[PDB]
């Protein structure tokens, strides 16, 4: 009903992030195709939450640099949300922000640069930018997909927001579309939910869907990537598009994204609320950072493992749909994996326990 908001620490608590871990010794890389961040907002923010501020550094890719536009409603919102959510939850981690031109090659080069960076050596890459997989040049999808495969082989986890325009992903050709890079099978695709939670329990968690005007989580079935072997037990449905082909199901996991139960953040000096799947990648990047710290070695590519874990590791979202285009309710949430929320929201301490040697 009435819109609410949480600080990142409140959501981490709801998802039971493992205590006593802050990401020390880990570096989280965050990809950005526009805007920038200002030290004032970040300082004010971390101080407001009582956490020691992580070191944040910028990396220039193809001439692009950290350049805030000063508009709290522009890309500075994406850049600062990413750093504030990931940094508030893995404050001991080092954060490296890679700025690149907003072009197909810039996005690709930012990924390859971050993944192979011998200076910052990130173990995790968080991405909150994208586009309909069918709207990208095929050559770019192939190049970026190979870059994520390379990251997997190197032990670097790559997480990406699934989109904020529902099952149609903003296209109006009357067909359903999943977003890229989330569609890549080598990426931990992050969907979005409406979360009602307090420190001790989750009262309700449903698919984020605020209609055409408020946005909804991306999710569906890839028309490009075949169904992965490790995802064959998830009961991914065939595509809802005529032809009903089989394909990689999106997302893999999901977390709070509804702006109506959004994140309180400080953008360009303004205290406000932001949501979108954009917040989920940084949120779980912080979770992985804590897990890597405890394990003493990076988890790297997690998809295959996550899909073989027991039900206790996730909170199953079973209600809602991510259709903001028509009344067909494509696609719908349900028991088990679904094309709106994947395996659901992770229960941190249980995921960590499941990964302990
Ligand atoms: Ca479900």
């Amino acid at each position: 009903a009435a819109p609410t908001a949480y600080t990142p620490l409140d959501v981490a608590q709801a998802y039971q992030f493992p205590e006593g871990l802050d990401g020390q010794g880990q570096c989280i890389a965050i990809i950005e195709l526009g805007g920038g961040y200002d030290e004032t907002s970040l300082a004010q923010y971390f101080a407001s939450l009582g956490v020691s501020a992580p070191q944040v550094v910028s990396v220039s890719v193809d001439g692009a640099t950290n350049q805030p536009t000063g508009d709290p409603n522009g890309p500075d919102g994406e850049v600062e949300l990413d750093i504030e959510v990931a940094g508030a939850l893995a404050p001991g981690a080092k954060i490296a922000v890679y700025f690149a031109p907003n072009t197909d090659a810039g996005f690709l080069n930012a990924i390859t640069t971050a993944v192979h960076d011998p200076t910052h050596k990130p173990s995790i890459v968080s991405i909150s930018w994208g586009g309909p997989e069918d709207s990208w040049a095929p050559a770019s999808i192939a190049a970026m997909n190979r870059a994520f495969l390379d990251a997997a082989a190197l032990g670097v986890t790559v997480l990406a927001a699934a989109g904020d325009s529902g099952s149609t992903d903003g296209e109006q050709d009357g067909l359903y579309h999943v977003d890229f890079p989330a569609a890549s099978p080598y990426v931990l695709a992050c969907g979005g939910t409406r979360l009602v939670a307090s420190a001790g329990r989750i009262e309700r968690e449903t698919v984020w869907n605020d209609g055409p005007d408020g946005g909804s989580t991306g999710g569906g079935v890839s028309r490009i990537f075949p169904l992965p072997s490790w995802q064959e037990r998830a009961n991914v449905p065939p595509s809802a598009n005529p032809g009903a082909g089989s394909g990689r199901g999106v997302p893999d996991v999901a977390g709070n994204a509804d702006p109506a139960t959004g994140y309180e953040v400080v953008i360009d000096g303004e205290t406000t609320v932001i949501g979108g799947t954009s917040a989920v990648a940084p949120l779980f990047a912080a979770l992985v950072a804590r897990i890597n710290q405890k394990l003493g070695k990076p988890v790297g590519y997690l998809n295959p493992t996550l899909y073989q874990l027991p039900p206790e590791v996730f909170h199953d979202i079973t209600e809602g749909n991510n259709d903001i285009a028509n009344r067909a309710r494509i696609y719908q949430a349900g028991p088990g994996w679904d094309p709106c929320t994947g395996l659901g929201s992770p229960i941190g301490i249980r995921l960590l326990q499941a990964l302990l040697p």
